[PDB]
């Protein structure tokens, strides 16, 4: 026997693991609810005991994307050696255009989310937490010298907007392997720019 | 009096209908109908002249976007700026000022990506702003004053930030400072980039 709170857990983690599995593939107008319950194993009562509509598991799938995006994007970063502030920024460019190029972070991330969640929905669900990250790498390559010291938040809003665009950029292109790699010479010719 | 006369007339009182009430509340919550009524059409001559609300929203970003483009050059030729580096700087006060506009907010930056999706709304933009940028970055390379770099990249980046920018700036606690803050910021990393 399992606790309720440990039957609505799981219910709640299979659903979200559906979700993104379908919509990541198919996109979120291609794949009703039903579909959902059915691929997590439960029932469509159990599913809208943990989510009112469609819309509240798509925001519960984009925390949770974002979050791996986050995570990925660490790995990476640590992979790159970089060993200064302002080289944790130079790689997390890449790491970004990297894990921006995941066929499902494309569907989810760049395609689906802005549209469904607008902007506003956008910046609080899947922005938050690679702003939050953003803002604590600009405050250190400033405490470090190697960013000029400036207003922080709004520097920060700016970088992440240019990431986001060029994410779009690369996956709307109709050569996406010839536009990631222009991409990539420009972003960093914009942060060594940024900085010293 | 001359048919088309009378569709242009009918069209531009559409565009222009809703363009203002879609301007003042947004896409979503205003219908053909309520615009029909506001630009004196018919529900028949507007179906007539638009398939559907997203194809008339297509005309409107058009309008708002050649708006967009003629308020930046008047601005920055305003502004004195004299070489491509320093039409570039001055662009950056330019969509400061122009941004401050909600209707060019609600329309380019928070409905146009939605209805239009991404892809469509840069469709748009090429023709516009976009190709506009584009051709002052192309100046400045030649000028030497601009490392030479993928254009079509950099161009669209660089509106990326500008967009969220002015987003930045309406949705602040304090939208002045913001403002003072964010042109820092924007000048800085302008004057880096050249």
């Amino acid at each position: 026997r399992r606790t309720q709170e440990e039957r609505s857990a799981a219910t709640r983690e299979a659903l979200i693991t559906g979700a993104r599995k379908l919509w990541g593939l198919r996109g979120y107008a291609e794949v009703g609810t039903p579909e959902i319950a059915t691929e997590a194993g439960v029932t469509r009562g159990a599913m809208y005991h943990q989510f009112a509509d469609k819309a509240a598991l798509f925001r519960d799938v984009v925390e949770v994307v974002e979050q791996d995006v986050m995570a990925r994007m660490a790995t990476l970063v640590a992979a790159s050696g970089a060993a200064t502030p302002a080289d944790a920024i130079r790689a997390a460019v890449d790491a970004w255009l990297e894990v921006s190029g995941d066929p499902e972070v494309r569907q989810l991330i760049l395609l689906d989310a802005p549209v469904v969640l607008g902007w506003a929905g956008f910046r609080d669900v899947a922005q938050r937490y690679s702003l939050g990250m953003t803002e604590q790498l600009i405050t250190e390559a400033i405490r470090a010298g190697q960013l000029a010291r400036q207003p922080v938040r709004p520097l920060a809003q700016v970088l992440i907007g240019a990431l986001d665009e060029a994410a779009m950029f690369i996956a709307t292109a109709d050569d996406p392997k010839r536009a990631r790699r222009e991409t990539r010479q420009v972003l960093r010719r914009l942060i060594d720019g940024m900085l010293n």
